[PDB]
């Protein structure tokens, strides 16, 4: 029985580790297999998000912002912070210690819940048998009643900019720089590139972001994206749209990138270059030829709306399957799959998954953009409120940005909430909770919002939908 | 001199009522007497001029200084020193107040509200006498009157305001230097906020509180954590300490008070009287206006803020209910809408409370102790910020979220937070409660990761024993 489990989970990222905990909570005998070696030379749980993704990036964003504010936005308060500096090794070490604590915390949760951990590489064979290759190279086979595949993702590689020495790096290396890159190039103006560029720009890097697409943040609401581009450019992110990298050359501890833009061939030289074009699903040695599990043309594991693969009792969740490649999407899929194995008719809502970009100002949204609703032919009413009119934001010395609420013009149902500014993600979550209950704009308007709080900007934007905000002209 | 609506007072109640009435097409006047820093009438009431906004401005500046002094090294951030210039900090606050008070006048002009400068008094038959700043009078004929005269600090005989030594909250927001030893009478929201400002800047702060129980309206678990954290921050909060006398000598003040061990004395450079707030009706009502006051000096109104006189309403701090700015403003909206013919109502059950200490404290709905006293069986779920990845990244892990749900129906009955973004997380809870959320409803929603909001999600899951990120 040592080798028999009700649920075997391959991977311990946000998808897999949450699925494993939930399965154990539901009374299923659960194993979770993980191969990733952390900084101490031992297996570290938590996946991309904890080890080289969400948490490390937010740690560096928060440290670098605190330095930036001390250097550039203290005098208005009367604060004199003389000769303020930030030590990059110490900043990175704080991040490493946070990662170590949280990865240890997952192991603590596994122990408390009775999840059995295996260290090594898992491979799905036919008929729900899972071969585990341990760290010593020895194999064993686990007999699973159900398998949850949660093998995650890795950075996209591009031929013009292969990882090279410590000069051309991906996001993992960008979270490990021990000195500020004097000239930093970033390929890709999506969330990851914008966050990483912001960290290092705050510390003095001169940053160019090369983006092949003509449109900035095309999935975000256009009004939000336009303000974001303006603000981030002013902060020193030299974001170049319609700029397609074709070659790179490393010499003298620098890298020269050749790229094509509207004016032809261009060259620019950097001390470090981050390739942040996107993310790809990981299926390396994951599926035996006889497993029965199929991949789509983009390399994701094919699953249905309940994350079931083509093989009964085999599920796949998170970044290895279709849908938004986000940590909270992966974890909610894990919960849904575990609940369904336990017999519950659990159903995931894919329409209210929020997005957050942890720049400062923060950017977040839920639901549909104005441009999507126009393409769908839905008439809408829009309300906005700027943080420049927020008393709380004035006290905070942080008045950039706005809240936008989009409602159906016929029914008043809120269809999207979009924010750039302080506490964007928390205000968007307020909107998402309302949308879960079918809120109208008038419903939000009729609620008591504490004063003074940043939340009031959502209240006013909801009132503005129907032309009766108090604190701005309508 | 004829108006559909005459509003007395331009604080959060009155100025919002005036704007909403004007938006509804009612010919609206608003009367205000308060003189701001430029020597002219300033709108916005207590909250904008000497209350909410100034206090938050000094709290935010002082916290940024505190974090630089005490919580930068862990990030790798060093400095040769950090100082704060108190006059400059206060001047930033004064400029914010000036901008926002000007903004209300701009809103009045855009909406067509007519302003009068002076003291408004309700006479018989809905006539309003306005005494101008030169003492000359005129009478306005009002179809409807909205009384929004607000509040002022409570004065106590044993600590009368004196020179620059014994002050109320208004004086405490105007210190031009850090007091070396600062005494505060009253450990409520105002006293804790003001004490926090000056403690962060180096004052030795004692807070004398007559009640044995700290923050009795807050949930007991939150209040216990708050007392521990604020004491650690240097607020020497003395419970069961009743002030009986004070004496000023040589620009210092000795306070006599009684505690469990008998009569005590303590000497301070400055003393803040922050025991509470009282409704203002000074010269507000003619003897035959028809409007009645209760025994505590509030104007008596029904649940629609209607007085004993038809067409006369009263809102905000001068009437029953929570003395909070968002309560006053929403009452103003209700009254304006009702004058315009709508059967508008006010929800008194989900008014949140916020204390802008750091960590911030906020809550909505009922406490565990209230529900026990009511005999309502409950399930409780909590989640600590020490287990939040977002909070760890923020270097700010003090506190917790608490969700209380009915044990039979699973309906959320209260949400209580001490920690980062407490007010925003409480607002999430309040929105859910408006829609009748259960704890499981919140648990089934997708919360972005990593965000502080996830602490509310986990606490909601913990109600029914299945949080993912803490043992159940
Ligand atoms: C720099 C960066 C910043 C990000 N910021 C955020 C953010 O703030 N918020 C957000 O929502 N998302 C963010 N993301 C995306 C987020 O990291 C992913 O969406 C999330 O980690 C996906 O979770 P998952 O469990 O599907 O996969 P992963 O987190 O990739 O976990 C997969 C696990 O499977 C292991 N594994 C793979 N194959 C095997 C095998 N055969 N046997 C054993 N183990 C195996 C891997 O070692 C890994 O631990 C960020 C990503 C990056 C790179
Ligand atoms: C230090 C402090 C901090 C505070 N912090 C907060 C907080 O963060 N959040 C919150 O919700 N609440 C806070 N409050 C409470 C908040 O200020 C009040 O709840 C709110 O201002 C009440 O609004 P109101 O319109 O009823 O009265 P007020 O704001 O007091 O306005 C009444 C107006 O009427 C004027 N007036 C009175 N009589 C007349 C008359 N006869 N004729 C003409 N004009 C007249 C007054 O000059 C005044 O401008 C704070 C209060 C203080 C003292």
């Amino acid at each position: 029985m040592s080798q028999k489990f009700d649920v075997v989970v391959i991977g311990a990222g946000p998808g897999g580790y949450v699925a494993a905990i939930r399965a154990a909570q539901l009374g299923l005998k659960t194993a979770c297999i993980e191969k990733y070696i952390g900084k101490e030379g031992k297996v570290a749980l938590g996946g991309t998000c904890l080890n080289v993704g969400c948490i490390p990036s937010k740690a560096l964003l928060d440290s670098s912002y605190k330095y930036h504010e001390a250097k550039e936005a203290f005098k208005v308060h009367g604060i004199e912070a003389k000769g303020v500096t930030i030590d990059v090794p110490a900043m990175v070490a704080r991040k490493a210690n946070i990662v170590k604590n949280l990865t240890g915390g997952i192991a603590t949760l596994f122990k408390a819940n009775g999840v059995t951990s295996f260290e090594g590489h898992g491979k799905l064979l036919a008929n729900k048998q899972v071969e585990v290759t341990g760290l010593d190279g020895k194999t064993q086979v686990l007999e699973a009643e159900n398998v949850i595949i949660a093998s995650g993702s890795r950075p996209v590689e591009i031929p013009p900019a292969p990882l090279t020495d410590d000069i051309i790096v991906d996001s993992t290396g960008a979270l490990e720089f021990q000195a500020v890159p004097k000239k930093l190039g970033v390929i890709g103006a999506g969330v990851i590139g914008l966050e990483l560029g912001s960290v290092w720009a705050r510390l003095g890097a001169e940053v160019t972001v090369l983006e092949a697409l003509d449109k900035f943040l095309p999935a975000a609401d256009e009004q939000i994206a336009k303000e974001a581009l303006k603000v981030l450019t002013k902060q020193g992110l030299n974001i170049r749209l319609g700029a397609r990298v074709t070659a790179s050359e490393v010499k003298k501890k620098q890298v020269t990138v050749t790229f094509t833009d509207a004016n032809g061939e261009q060259k620019e030289t950097f001390d470090k270059l981050i390739v942040a074009v996107g993310r790809r699903p990981v299926t390396t040695d994951l599926l035996a030829a006889d497993s029965g599990v199929t991949l789509d043309e983009r390399g994701f594991i094919y699953v249905d709306d309940h994350c079931k693969t083509s093989v009964p009792g085999v599920f796949a969740i998170g970044d290895v399957v279709r849908g938004a490649m986000l940590a909270h999407k992966a974890s909610e899929e894990g919960v849904m799959v575990a609940e369904r194995i336990a017999g519950h008719k659990a159903q995931m809502n894919y329409d209210l998954i929020p997005s957050v970009i942890y720049t400062h100002p923060e950017i977040a949204w839920v639901g549909k953009t104005e441009q999507t609703l126009k393409a769908e032919g839905v008439e809408v009413n829009v309300g906005t409120f700027p943080f420049a009119a927020s008393g709380r934001a004035m006290a905070a010395n942080d008045t950039t940005g706005l809240v936008k609420v989009i409602a159906d013009a016929k029914t008043d149902r809120v269809l999207g909430v979009h924010v750039i500014g302080p506490s964007a993600a928390e205000l968007v979550q307020q909107g998402a909770i309302g949308m879960e209950f079918g809120t109208s704009a008038e419903d939000l308007g009729m609620m008591v919002f504490s004063h003074p709080t940043l939340s009031e900007a959502l209240h006013e934007a909801a009132l503005a939908v129907n032309g009766h905000a108090i604190h701005i002209a309508n």
